[PDB]
């Protein structure tokens, strides 16, 4: 079928890229970067984002794999070693797909935009304070005042989500997880502080008081908005597919990545 | 059809319980405490779980309702001034029922108890010091040393899993979350630290190394077992079912509970 | 003697600094907000900042004291009703003064800029990512990886540290807290997660790695550097000293403004 | 002088033990457990705290050392390998010595019991709910419901405090820092959260509301007291004494523990 390959750009990876194009050159398989049925990104889980995005318009035709030239990814969890064995086995074609969900984000200003995201979307001020109120499913849940808030996915949940306490959630679980960065909490203001589990067709909605300008990120991508009326969360309905071609666990991964080895 | 109620012991919510006993007088409602469809809890979330674990053997042919009055709880989360509303609808029938996870905690020795818990389920020692193996899915995850370990349902996420930084989940969402109690981290020992979030049918398996005595505890029970070869959570097959009588959200009573009202 | 008051601007705090101003117009005392040996501040701890960082260049010879025109400020803690009673004692003099101490932030680039800071000093990327190698006394102590840091004073601890999990201290404490914002620790990357207290004399160095531009903000002064070498901090030699007239605790002044009233 | 060696009684720490003895007969050196001025703990921290608690009535005249088998103590914080060297320095005498401040906790029941920590003392409750009302200097600060209190010294604060998120602070510092156990805090209940540091002469008072049983720790010793009015924290007057024998920085002490080799 129609594969591409994208490349961190290092020597390593380059170099590992040009072999699996070979090695695809003995199957019955044509490289096409603009309608490739198979997506291939050789890096880290940095350069398996960008192919994500590359192509999110797409997604319900492409399944992903991911191949490590560094330290082991939780997108990128195939190591070089395995390239050609990887060959051999997306050639042949009768692999199983795996499917995680995604977070869609939409912006309303005053004329609207929606993003997609794999880990998560963040938002913060615009240099002056950071004060949002949050609304769940049309109910006014808080007013937040802090740095920041983060809305992940669940596959999200071991990268910016872990390091501001949110639990770490199984991709097979069809949520979302909102964390806080850094909240005031005193006899005047109040959050709820914990991390918050959002199931499907939950909407979040964040609604400013006073300034109007947020910074807003949806994984590598950090754009400013300007003059928004409501920043809104909800689990996709598209999911991101995975080509599946041996087992590797989640919980694996995780023990591989913070405990050991 | 059959019902009865519990109490939580004091002037006022005994004399609520004798006011809905008359109010069910004037309908076609038999008392019966040993076959009941219907249970009714006055008083707060702690009689509402002695409720629940009174009746734990008949969860599908029961439909809890919870009154509180004290303060507001996340299962007695109806007021004492609609006990006589509560009457009627229960009467009549025809309400919507809404069903919660449970989980399941499975103890083998050298002879093996299981039980069934609506909000968590803790592992502590017994006097030395708390150290076990934790096992996902056969995996060998870590080796836990702390004080102890918390593995609660969803709905139990906002009582000992939030202070032990744990996520607040949605109850709809069939899950556990796993929460560590003031481990123990350094060059030499290493735990996850985040909480963890469970699907279904995933099995979380807690393994001695040393000492194998612990305090287990289950709701509001806690028992110390002697020679435990393993401590095995898992998602409940088995799920409450409460009678819905309005719209109450689970979000607005996190609100109320812990943010103004 | 000499004495300035400055106003957070609003109409509640202009008319009590005129109030203030006539009535110390009925004693021996000569305003002059150049050369102040009282420097009165009426707003909130924000307008108190202020006034501090006004005149952080006669603090040897200035008694400062806050009046908060809204809710209770660590620094601003004497009410409007009191102001009658402060004009009377302080034009008598005999008043006992309190010390604070004060954070000294170094700034080295390839050029040498200090900073005083009341409450904390932080530290975040211009952009790309935060790394940061931390030195404790000419000594390598991480590497850290994450949002930014946060280096308190004693005073200070209330403020943006207690949003970072750092400890309350006591102010009489000379000392100085580090705390981190958003740390990633996996198996390749270490931090010690915990806030980091400092004696007096010990110094603190903040070291590029990559990235030689760093947001730097000093209480609420909020600067980007270009090219900086090194970061250094330090519990600095000069002191804040406040009029006392009378006894308002410090852990009460935690009580009032955290758990009560 | 006088000197003895406490030994953790494993293999290799009893014949560590002997070669020192022996040592110390090529000196003027007298063996005697019962008024040492030199205590020589060979094992781990856990073995020097036994030590410590060994001769805690003439800590004035003791300087204490400690040699780690196993992992780095902070407390045992030299190699086997210098047991040689050590013998050596210690007979000379002329080294300098370092004092690190100590834990004094008052029991008061309906008889009154002092107990010095050099780590930290935890209150916990006997079976039921944990509930105490926070008195700091006479001030009612908060009434805390949780799992329990923990009040560390400086060098304790690597200990037990680590773990429970208290801050880690040079043990020069005159100070005592309180941390809290899985609080329950909502609508109705209130406690600081955030870590507190006491300097030397405040006084920290729990006093019971309900229970008046709780499981009181001192270091290692944990003993159930009841009927208790009042437990009763400050920072001693008493300092433990350790012989110098060269430079081993606490700061680099906290990095070879917590972060790498
Ligand atoms: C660059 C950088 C730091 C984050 C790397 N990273 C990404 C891009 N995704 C993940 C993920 N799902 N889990 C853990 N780590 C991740
Ligand atoms: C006694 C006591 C403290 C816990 C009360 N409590 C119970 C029994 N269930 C819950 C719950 N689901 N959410 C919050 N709080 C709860
Ligand atoms: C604006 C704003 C938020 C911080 C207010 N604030 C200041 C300026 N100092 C302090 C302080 N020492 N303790 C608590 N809060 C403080
Ligand atoms: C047994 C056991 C676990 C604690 C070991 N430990 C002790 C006895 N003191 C300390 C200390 N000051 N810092 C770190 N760890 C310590």
């Amino acid at each position: 079928m129609k594969y591409m390959i994208t490349s961190k750009g290092d020597e390593k990876s380059d170099l590992l890229r040009l072999n699996m194009i070979a090695g695809f050159g003995e199957y019955d398989m044509e490289y096409d970067d603009v309608e490739p049925e198979i997506v291939i990104s050789i890096g880290g889980d940095g350069t398996f984002l960008s192919a994500f995005h590359q192509y999110e318009e797409r997604l319900d035709e492409i399944a992903f794999i991911g191949i490590h030239t560094g330290h082991l990814g939780f997108y990128a969890d195939w190591r070089p070693a395995e390239a050609d064995k990887l060959v051999k086995l997306l050639a042949k074609g009768e692999y199983q797909k795996v499917s995680y969900p995604l977070l869609k984000t939409t912006v309303k200003y005053g004329k609207e935009a929606t993003y997609l995201a794999l880990n998560e979307s963040t938002v913060k001020s615009s240099g002056g304070p950071f004060v949002v109120d949050v609304v769940i499913n049309d109910i006014h849940f808080e007013r937040f005042r802090g740095d920041g808030l983060c809305m992940s996915t669940p596959s999200g949940t071991t990268a910016y989500n872990k390091s501001l306490g949110g639990a770490l959630m199984h991709p097979s679980i069809e949520a979302m997880q909102l964390t806080e960065m850094a909240s005031i909490n005193n006899r005047v203001y109040r959050t709820i502080g914990s991390p918050l589990v959002f199931p499907k067709h939950h909407v979040v909605s964040l609604q400013p008081v006073n300034d109007k300008d947020f910074q807003i990120s949806v994984d590598h991508l950090s754009i400013l908005h300007r003059d928004v009326q409501e920043i809104r969360y909800e689990v996709s309905a598209k999911k991101i597919h995975f080509a599946r071609f041996r087992s590797f666990p989640f919980w694996r991964r995780v023990h591989d990545s913070f405990i050991e080895d």
